[PDB]
This record gives structure tokens, sequence and C-alpha cells, in this order.
């Protein structure tokens, strides 16, 4: 599987993007002192800091909207790896992916005009579609 | 790996049910005009669109309980198809889920009366805590 | 792959420890009458239920918090068993992960002070970074 490497390489480093924004999030929590819980607002300050932050919320959806695309990702493109793809074809596939949700994390807690980050996650569900569609092809004919 | 042709039919088409979800939920933002991003609001009208909308809510919810099941069910899916059950008895936990899930969705989406979506949700979970049990023996008796 | 049977063993318990928190969490709604839906909250006794809780609220987060990391073991432990890695080094990993991962649900279910939670977090996550980490350089060298 001449595709699997590429896979790999690419699902690891948005794993990996994944964990920064755990790390973004709990850093802006801190930094504005803004948590969930009343034993962690207690620990740091008094339980006036148990309470919501538009920032702590933006990294919140953008690591939710991770889960919503990356997640999937992982499943379709390990499968699709193993189906006989084109090797360069699928390079493209896994690279769309890459970049179009780098760039999402980006214009996300960047906070960039819109449509900047709705149109790096369509491109990003792109490949994704792709990959689905075949994937249930190839399925389908051997069932 | 009799099964496995089945598990990935019914996965893909489970996951392409998620990108459904997540594409109503951006055409319901933009038909209530309820934004999560002051630079979304403001590309659409204005500020005070930036404000949550119950059918965006409902939208969230649907969306975060797919991904409470459904990727778990890809993982169990993905192993037992692989551990040789009879193919019948896969295809029947396989046709459980997709059936119990696209039915989780119509009922929350279309808001209907309780306790029908918990149903639903109850007899998809069925397969999956089957497979696990199913796996755990599997596994520790190779340890 | 002799760190096959640990790695589906750990990942099995780990998925059946979020179904348990599904469980936990739908009692919880019921015990406390706090509904997300109208639907759910005029079977149960009328609209005034239809109200948020912190005991949900925290059950919630806690499955979150689970998504946001159990999900990613689940793809890079199962890579990771078929790299060859040393069984016991392997086995310390899936171990590290699972103990974490449990003391985290707990610490958090039972408001226990801070930071017992965020260092069972962190501790879990050790592994899971070297996993990735290791899966990295494998997947570039073989690009
Ligand atoms: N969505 C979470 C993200 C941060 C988080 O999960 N925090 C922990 C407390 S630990 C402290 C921390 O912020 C943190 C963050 C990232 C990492 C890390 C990650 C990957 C690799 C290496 C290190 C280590 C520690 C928690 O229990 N949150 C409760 C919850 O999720 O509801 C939040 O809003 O709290
Ligand atoms: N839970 C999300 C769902 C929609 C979404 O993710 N929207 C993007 C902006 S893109 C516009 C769009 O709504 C959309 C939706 C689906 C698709 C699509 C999916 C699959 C295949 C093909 C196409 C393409 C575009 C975002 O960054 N949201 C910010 C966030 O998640 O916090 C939300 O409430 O916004
Ligand atoms: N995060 C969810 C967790 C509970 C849930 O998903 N409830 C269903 C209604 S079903 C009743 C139930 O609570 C329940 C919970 C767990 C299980 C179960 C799990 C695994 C194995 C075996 C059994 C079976 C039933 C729902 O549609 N919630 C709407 C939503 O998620 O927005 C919530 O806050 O409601
Ligand atoms: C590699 C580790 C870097 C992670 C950076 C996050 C540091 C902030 O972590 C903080 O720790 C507190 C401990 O009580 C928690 O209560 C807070 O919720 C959390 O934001
Ligand atoms: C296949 C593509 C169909 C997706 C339908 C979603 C269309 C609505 O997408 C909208 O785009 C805006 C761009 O600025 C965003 O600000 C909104 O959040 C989003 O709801
Ligand atoms: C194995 C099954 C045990 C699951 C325990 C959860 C029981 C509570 O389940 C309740 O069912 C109601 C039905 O209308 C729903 O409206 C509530 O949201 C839900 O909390
Ligand atoms: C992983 C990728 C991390 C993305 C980096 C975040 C970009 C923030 C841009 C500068 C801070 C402005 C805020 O808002
Ligand atoms: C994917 C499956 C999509 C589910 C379709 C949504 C059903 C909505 C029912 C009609 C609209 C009523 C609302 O509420
Ligand atoms: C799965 C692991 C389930 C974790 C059990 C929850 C611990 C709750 C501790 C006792 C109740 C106190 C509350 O708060």
């Amino acid at each position: 599987s001449p595709a699997l490497p590429a896979f790999l390489l690419c699902s690891t480093l948005l794993v990996i993007k994944m964990y920064v924004v755990a790390i973004i999030t709990g850093q802006v929590r801190l930094r504005k002192k803004a948590f969930a819980n009343p034993e962690d607002a207690l620990r740091h300050g008094g339980p006036q800091y148990c309470r919501s932050d538009p920032d702590v919320e933006r990294c919140l959806r953008a690591h939710r909207n991770d889960m919503e695309t990356i997640y999937p990702f992982l499943f379709l493109g390990f499968v699709y790896s193993f189906l006989g793809p084109n090797p360069f074809v699928a390079w493209m596939h896994f690279l769309v992916f890459l970049v179009g949700r780098v760039a999402h994390t980006v214009a996300y807690l960047g906070k960039l005009r819109a449509p900047i980050r709705s149109v790096t996650y369509t491109l990003a569900q792109l490949p994704c579609a792709s990959m689905a569609l075949q994937i249930l092809w190839e399925a389908a004919r051997h069932l």
C-alpha cells in the first residue's frame, strides 16, 4: 500500500494539531481565568473564575470542529489507503485535507474574516467526500 | 473476512449521514441567522446575528450524539470484522446499528415525541455493546 | 503483533468506560429532571424540566474530554501495535493510558480537588504523544 505512509504522516500531524488545540485551550483558560469547574476556579483565585469566556468558547468550537472532521478522515483515509488508489491521487487527497485543516484552525483561532474559515472547511471536506464515495462503491461491489 | 464489505458499507453510509448533519446545521444557521462567531454574523447582516438558536442547538446535539456513538462503532466494527464472526450475525449487528442511527437522526431533527429517539439510541447501542464484549474476550484470551 | 491483544483489551475497556459515562449522564438527567429537549421534558413532568443542570453539564464535559483523548488513542494505539514496538514498552503505554483515563473520569465525576483531574489527563496524554511521534518518524522514513 504505497499510499499508507503518506496517510499515516498526514493523520498523525493532524492528531498532533488537535493536541496543540487542547494545549492552547488550557493556556487560554489559565490566562483568562475562565474555568468550567468550581474545583479549578477555586485553585486559581476563587469562585468568580468559574465562568465562560469567548476566547475559551472559540477554542472549544475549533476543537469540536476538528472532532467532526478529522476523526472521520482517520477512518476513511486508512481504509482508502488499502484499496489500491493511485498513490499520487491519494497524496493529493491527504495533502488537501492536511492543508485545509491546518488553515481552518489558523482561521478559527486567529479570528480571520469570513468566509476564510468556511472556505478552508469546505475545501478539506472535498477529499473526505471523495474517499467516502470510493469506499462505498468498493464495499458495495464486494457484498 | 466475509463481514468486512458489509461493515465498510454501513460505516461509510453513517459517515456520509454525519456529513449530512453538518450540512443541515450550516443551512439552519444561515436560514435562522444564528451564528456562533462575530466574523460570521457580521458577514451575514450584523452583530445581532451572533446568537444561539434552538434549531441550531438541536442540530449540534444530534451531531454530538453521532460522535458519541458512531465513532466507537467505526473502531469496534472494524476489529470485529477481522475476528471471524458468522457473516450473517455480523450483518445483523451492522444493520441494527445503521437503521437505529439513521432513525435516531430522523427522530432528533424531526422532533418526534419521546421516547422514540431514546428507543432508537438504545437499540443501536445493543450491537455495539455486543461487539465490545466479544472483542474483550478475544483480546483477553490472547494476552 | 504481540502488542495487539493488549491494545485491543485496553481500547475496548475504554470504549465500555465511555458507554458507562453515557449511561450515567442519562440517569443524572432523569434523576435531576434536566432535559435538553422539550419532547423529553414533556414526557417527564413538564416544560420546566427543559433546563440545564451542573451535574448533567459535568457529565457532558467528562464525555467530551473522553472524545478529545480516547478517540485519537484508538487510532494511534492501533497503528503503533503494527509497527513492531517492544511488547513490554507497548504494554506500559497502553496501561498508563487506561489507568490515567479511568482515573480522569473518577476525578471528574467525583468532583475531586484540583489538580487531580489535570494530572491524570496529562499523565494519560504522555503515552499518546509518544506513540504519535514514533508513528510520525516511521511514516516519514517510508515516504
Ligand atoms: N477541551 C478541554 C481541553 C483542555 C483539557 O482537556 N484540560 C484537562 C485538564 S489538563 C490541563 C490542560 O489544559 C492540558 C492540556 C493539554 C495537555 C496535553 C495534550 C496533549 C499532549 C500533551 C499535553 C495537557 C494538559 C481537562 O480535564 N479539562 C476538563 C474538560 O475537558 O472538561 C478543556 O476545555 O478543558
Ligand atoms: N457543527 C458545525 C457544523 C457546520 C460547520 O462545520 N461549518 C464550518 C463552516 S463551513 C460552512 C458549512 O456549514 C458547511 C457544512 C458542511 C459542508 C460539507 C460537509 C461534508 C461534505 C461536504 C460539505 C460544507 C460546508 C465551520 O467552521 N463551523 C464552525 C464550527 O464548527 O464551530 C457548526 O455548527 O458550524
Ligand atoms: N450525551 C448524551 C448521553 C445520553 C444519551 O445519548 N441519551 C440518548 C437517549 S437514550 C437514553 C439514555 O440516556 C441511554 C444512555 C446510554 C445507553 C447505553 C449506552 C451504551 C450501551 C448500552 C446502553 C442507553 C440509553 C439521546 O438521544 N440523547 C440526546 C443527545 O445526546 O443530545 C445526553 O446528554 O443525552
Ligand atoms: C504539555 C503541558 C502544557 C499544557 C498547558 C496547559 C496549562 C494550563 O492548565 C490548567 O491547569 C489547571 C490545573 O488545576 C486546570 O484547572 C486548568 O483548567 C488548566 O487550564
Ligand atoms: C456542500 C456545501 C453545502 C453546505 C451548506 C452550508 C451553507 C451555509 O454555510 C454558511 O456559510 C457562511 C460563510 O460565511 C458561514 O459563516 C455560516 O456559518 C455557514 O452556516
Ligand atoms: C442500559 C440502559 C440504561 C440507560 C439508563 C438511562 C435511563 C434514563 O434515560 C432517559 O430516558 C428518557 C426517555 O424519554 C429520555 O427522555 C431522557 O433524556 C433519558 O435521560
